[PDB]
């Protein structure tokens, strides 16, 4: 069984995933926008 282990575990996991996330966000943006306007 792991109730103190398993949570310590997934904040350090949560920290870097949220990081991991936030980075893809941005590519994402970039990917749609591409700072290439077409009627402008």
């Amino acid at each position: 069984a792991s109730r103190a282990a398993l949570i310590e575990e997934g904040q350090r996991i949560a920290e870097m995933l949220k990081s991991k996330i936030q980075g893809l966000l941005q590519q994402a943006s970039k990917q749609a926008q591409d700072i290439q306007p077409a009627m402008q």
